[PDB]
């Protein structure tokens, strides 16, 4: 029953962890029940990640669930490659094929490239943050030559917070040199709200400007401050609140007490936390399929010191990989299915534009069909005031007497 | 007075290791010396670098000369940054202020940003590989808007 797993959670991720415990209750059965070992660490420091991963490998876990930053992702991936320990995470996908990793986050690259091709953009800005890797940036730069775009790529990530008001105003005066009106905010939701706060201050949110929020959590941030500005805003949504399964989860989620489960009394859930809840369901059904297939997975003895030289890989970790990558269930992220590399496949991402009446589902793409949604004939406000420009020159346009 | 040192060298790098051996003989003095432990490894595997760093730390070296890739660099920086071990490298610099690291290679990007200015280039082609990295590519793109370049 007690199947041991390793848990690595950042120190600022409250809702992301509280989503893990709710998954532990919803998916626990009488056949068996997972026994997590949790340690809160600074995810950026890779030595602590190395120390914590070895702190789990010694205790004899069968799988590990955690996170990584740009600095620490290499530590996880290579340790899990030689030790055959399976790793499930909601953090960004690796920049290539890495085994013994189960990346719950879907590949956003195919969404953004297509979304730009829908709007027929041939010149746009792209403010990226290295915190989530430059895999998305390498794609737009690669596709810049095929479709003859002219990208204005600015590493907005490396900035300090005490000179933040001076440099952000200094940034848009550089974006003003080309008269740029098409920006892509490839940042995490926190930096987005920091950018959006400065966009209103200088006043670049009026009729004409068009932004893209290039992350899976469009509705997760605060969007009411540029909703009435007039500038069109796009984004991506993976946590579909239209579906019934989520509507059931939100009912139970909306009621819970916020003292025991921090960050849970709201009506929405972050795409990080939502994937955590679904990550439990993958680890559940994986060991469940290990029972039905009659496979022995318990450790023969002590795992030992992780720095084992020569390197010792336990053979029964392979079947845990093969069982994890055969899971095909339904959750908050639509269909959840994994390829031989652990990348999400068969998935569905919604495209949301911000209008006057709040968020609105307008499009969706798939790894086999792009930009399909036809059509959003329902809803619809039917309101528009066209802007006509002219010049005061007689007799075409003259001011009246009174 | 035999001082012990951690030596981290990749496999395909032979002349680099040659130069290290030459430097020791040229600078070794009569009253103290450098006693290196040389772990030849593949620099890309983060576990290997971790495994090799601890083999040097347990042997009790006083400083470590080595290299790093795009992947393994963060393994070195945090490991030395917490253990206070000194690391000396000719690999490309750290994108930031990481202590206990001695970067022998100087900052090339500032020079390239200036040379492009001298030739008065306004549109050009930039070729790069993701293996070495992209910090210079981040730099040319950082000043492509500021200086009106069509990269
Ligand atoms: C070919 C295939 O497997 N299609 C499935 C579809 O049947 C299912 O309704 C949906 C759930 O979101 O996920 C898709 O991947």
């Amino acid at each position: 029953n007690s199947i041991q797993i390793g848990g690595l959670f950042p120190r600022g991720a409250d809702q992301e962890y509280s989503a893990f415990r709710v998954g532990m209750v919803q998916f626990s059965t009488s056949e068996f029940r997972l026994t997590p070992h949790i340690d809160n660490l600074e995810v950026a420091n890779s030595f602590a990640v190395t120390n914590a991963f070895c702190s789990q490998f010694s205790r004899g876990v069968y799988a590990i669930f955690g996170f990584y930053d740009k600095k620490s992702v290499n530590t996880i991936t290579s340790f899990c490659g030689t030790l055959h320990v399976s790793f499930i995470t909601p953090s960004f996908p690796t920049d290539g094929t890495h085994p013994f990793v189960i990346q719950m986050r879907p590949d956003l690259k195919g969404a953004l490239l297509s979304l730009i091709e829908y709007y027929q953009w041939d010149k746009f800005a792209y403010l990226y943050d290295s915190d989530r890797g430059l895999s998305t940036l390498q794609a737009v730069l690669d596709s810049a030559a095929e479709k003859k775009w002219q990208v204005t790529a600015i590493n907005v990530g490396n900035i300090n917070n005490d000179k933040k008001d001076e440099t952000y105003r200094s940034l848009f005066q550089d974006l003003e040199l080309k008269k740029e009106r098409r920006v892509i905010l490839d940042c995490e939701r926190d930096k987005v709200n920091d950018i959006v706060d400065q966009v209103i201050t200088i006043g670049k949110h009026v009729k004409g400007y068009h932004y893209i929020i290039a992350n899976l959590g469009f509705t997760d941030g605060d969007l009411l401050k540029i909703q009435f500005g007039g500038a069109e805003v796009s984004g991506f949504q993976i946590v579909d609140y239209d579906d019934s399964l989520v509507s059931k989860f939100i009912e139970r989620w909306s009621t819970l007490e916020e003292k025991e489960y921090p960050g849970a009394h709201t009506a929405t859930i972050k795409y990080t936390s939502a994937l955590t809840y679904d990550a439990v369901q993958v680890m559940t059904e994986a060991f469940r399929n290990l029972r039905k297939q009659r496979i022995e997975i318990s450790r023969r003895g002590n795992a030992g010191d992780c720095l084992a030289n020569p390197a010792v890989p336990w053979g029964q970790g392979v079947e845990i990989e093969r069982a994890l990558k055969q899971v095909q269930v339904e959750g908050l992220s639509g269909n959840i299915k994994f390829d031989q590399n652990g990348k999400r496949i068969n998935y569905t991402i919604n495209i949301m534009e911000l209008k006057t009446n709040g968020p609105r589902k307008i499009g969706y793409w798939s790894e086999v069909d792009k930009m399909v949604l036809t059509e959003d004939d329902t809803s619809g406000l039917e309101q528009k005031t066209v802007v006509v420009t002219t010049i005061l020159e007689s007799p075409y346009v003259m001011m009246k007497k009174n």
